[PDB]
């Protein structure tokens, strides 16, 4: 088989970083996409190489900016022959009701959390179509599933939008054999109410992302939202 | 004791228009918010008054533009004392897969269908809070509930966003006693004639969904006498295409 290549936005922290390292343990080559923490990205790359990635690259990108994403895309195309897995995990949190959410805050949240997913996926599709097999995993949130959670109105709207995008892309891209799924975690403990007495960690979400990314495990699953909330919402 | 006032965006055509007229039959005063066809909006206002609206007003607004919405809310505040019902039905269609959907096409779709609902609701909240009872009904789409439909990627994302927004506002605004729900219709006979010489065979119930069928669901969700205990719900109208 061909070498496996995975790209993870928000790959230098939280869920994205945990996902990159989980992929490395699988022997998958990785591309760590980050906005500004070049230091954290390179240190993540060094751990990925130690853990098992044949190759680990870093690439700077602002997912909410079209030009930045277009450049990242070209840059990535110069480093790898194809892309098997794309994980969009570069979302940003937002809090507050509609009265306290200013128009600029609303727009910025949608630009990064929703438009960013569409942009990264759009520009990297040619690389994904070149792979013998491919999958896409978007990191949504329980906030996109329900209003009964403390999250800003823009955050909830953007995450629900990510879920809608995930489902439509799954059906539309199924023709190319590309699977598209999402994970919807509840509160996750990072460097920033439920029946099961545990605290979700980035590594817990990474396991779920790996399951959905790997065709050996989920080849028949597409357009699904895998909820990880320790039972807060069934 | 107080007159019922309802505002409907996209009120001069399709679902919005049918809703305005159904509201008029209920004896509610209506504000017809429209984007460009001032002539059709006035015709709607006339028909509303004839049907039962004590008062019928028209207001121009581009829900995708902050200045336009802000100006619209100011004008509305000069015409009515409060607002009991808000219906956001000013959405636009978008077709195409991700490769076929240009960045600008995506942005404009989100701007109108999702950000527009947020804008209108945000600028009119003061008037809604002034009323003794209030409810918001957003028009989503089956496209926001499932990927198994023919609709563009941006359209599906924006409508799913509308549903997420609806749910969160329902929980957040419950404190003010304001209910927020959504209707999610599938194919509806409207100025989307593109699909006409099959669609009626897309569902178990062999019927043809009309704007007035959606208007009935919107009325149910808007009227507290009918749905006082319902909030944050998405009422699907698809003749069984999706259960
Ligand atoms: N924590 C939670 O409770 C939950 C989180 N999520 C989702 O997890 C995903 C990541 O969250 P989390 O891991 O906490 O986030 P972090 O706060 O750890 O950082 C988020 C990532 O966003 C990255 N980022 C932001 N913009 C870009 C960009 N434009 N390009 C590349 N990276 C970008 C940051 O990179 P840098 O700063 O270096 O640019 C950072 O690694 C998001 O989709 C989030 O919404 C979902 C549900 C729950
Ligand atoms: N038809 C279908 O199959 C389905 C439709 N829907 C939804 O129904 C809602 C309306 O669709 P439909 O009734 O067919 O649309 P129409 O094509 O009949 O017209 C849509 C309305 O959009 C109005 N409009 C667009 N922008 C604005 C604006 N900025 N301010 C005020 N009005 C605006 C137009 O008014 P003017 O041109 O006068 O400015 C028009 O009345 C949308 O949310 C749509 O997505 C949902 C599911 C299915």
């Amino acid at each position: 088989m061909e070498t496996t290549y995975a790209l993870v936005t928000g790959g230098s922290r939280g869920i994205g970083r945990a996902t990159v390292l989980r992929f490395a343990r699988e022997g998958w080559s990785v591309v760590i996409a980050y906005k500004s923490r070049a230091d954290l990205a390179e240190k993540t790359a060094e751990e990925a190489r130690r853990l098992g990635s044949p190759e680990a690259y870093t690439v700077r990108v602002d997912v909410g900016d079209p030009d930045s994403v277009t450049e990242m895309s070209s840059r990535v195309g110069e480093l790898i022959p194809h892309l098997n897995v794309l994980v969009n995990a570069a979302g940003v949190l937002q809090l507050g009701g509609i009265e306290e959410t200013s128009i600029s805050e609303w727009e910025e949240t949608l630009r990064v959390n929703l438009t960013g997913v569409y942009l990264v996926t759009k520009l990297l599709l040619p690389l994904l179509r070149k792979a013998k097999w491919a999958s896409i995993v978007n990191v949504a949130s329980i906030a996109g599933e329900t209003g009964n959670v403390v999250a800003g109105v823009a955050y909830s709207a953007s995450k629900a939008g990510v879920i809608g995008l995930t489902k439509r892309l799954a059906v539309q891209l199924a023709g190319y054999g590309i699977r598209v799924n999402a994970v919807a975690p509840s509160f996750v403990e990072t460097d920033m109410l439920h029946p099961l007495k545990i605290i979700l960690k980035p590594e817990d979400v990474a396991e779920a992302i790996l399951f959905l990314a790997d065709p050996r495990r989920s080849r028949g699953i597409t357009g699904h939202v895998l909820s990880i909330n320790a039972g807060r919402r069934t």
